């Protein structure tokens, strides 16, 4: 019987914009879901390792998504198949700010959240280094500084970027530019020269 | 004062580099600084106290290094200019990793240190708006991006990166090339074109 454990998680994220996880007890959810208090744990241990199953489904959408980009191309020019895949993590997390404040100001204290985050971290990360050098070996992209570094410091930024757009910040860049913000940055420097 | 009130401090410092605060005693303190436990408290009420001064003082340390670049400009090539002023930061930073380290998993529970961090870092993004900004005036800079903008993004970069470094996480970049590719980004999309 699935059903039951989306009702959970879905009820979390739902409460989790007026909250943090602190703020919730593991029976707000068991209305939410239309489960007795003890019947939850048949599904999770707590509250704690819901907010795991809800990141851990808004990472892999990410991978899920920008992998479909891997496979069918986009009829576009350069700019747009660099912008389109920073979209998906904006338009993503974009959705679920919750869950990525979330996930965040939680990563320092649970090695199983700062893993999987530090380990999607770096297959984005490559994904991208990977890109950058399929567009040298073409000849479009200048041989400057090595791809996984460069890509590391863009792929960085983003994130940090990203969330302080989401949370509201202050230093930020209103969430309606750190889009075209952030695409600038990636291609002037993926490509530029000097 | 201060001859005691640095002791402690030094004393702290020197003593966050084998482990975190939560390990360091009051009495820890006393010790290794050279003076009594009361006489601690006379200057500090908590270690946290020391360690907000010890960040304050490195922070404002980087404030005025960059500080002092305004009035010694001297001659030299677009690059450059940058590479001495994210300078600045990597050497200073770079010079007490321990602290930033420790300040860092404060900024979570500190809201002195929260403040702290965080006006500053508007303050270091805004002088590189204003330079952004008369580089544009003086026709070396094209103008695209709205230069708070764009220096806020590269001002997040250099955050979260730099410490991703000097904390040598995973995934990071070299501690020992991070200033060649900050700076480049940097530049590239500061002057670039698109
Ligand atoms: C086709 C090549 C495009 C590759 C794009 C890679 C983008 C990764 C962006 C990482 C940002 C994560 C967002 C963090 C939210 C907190
Ligand atoms: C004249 C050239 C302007 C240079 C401006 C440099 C600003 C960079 C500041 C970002 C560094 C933050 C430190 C992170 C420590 C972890």
């Amino acid at each position: 019987g699935d059903d039951r454990e989306l009702a959970i998680l879905a009820t979390a994220e739902n409460l989790l914009e007026d909250r943090p996880l602190a703020d919730i007890s593991v029976d707000d959810l068991a209305k939410g879901a239309g489960i007795s208090r003890p019947t939850f744990y048949f599904y999770f241990p707590s509250k704690e390792a819901v907010l795991l199953t809800l990141l851990d489904r808004v990472v892999n959408q990410a991978d899920m998504a920008l992998q479909t980009l891997a496979e069918n191309p986009a009829d576009t020019d350069r700019e747009n198949m660099w912008r389109t895949g920073i979209n998906v993590f904006f338009e993503t997390f974009g959705s679920h700010k919750a869950v990525t404040r979330a996930g965040q100001a939680a990563r320092a204290t649970s090695v199983e959240v700062a893993e999987l985050w530090s380990t999607f971290m770096q297959k984005w990360i490559a994904y991208t280094a990977a890109v950058i050098d399929a567009e040298r070996d073409r000849g479009a992209a200048p041989r400057t500084l090595p791809a996984h570094e460069l890509a590391t410091a863009l792929n960085l930024m983003n994130e940090r970027t990203l969330f302080a757009s989401f949370a509201g910040e202050q230093p930020s860049v209103p969430e309606a530019r750190v889009l075209d913000t952030l695409v600038h940055i990636w291609v002037t420097s993926i490509y530029g020269e000097n």
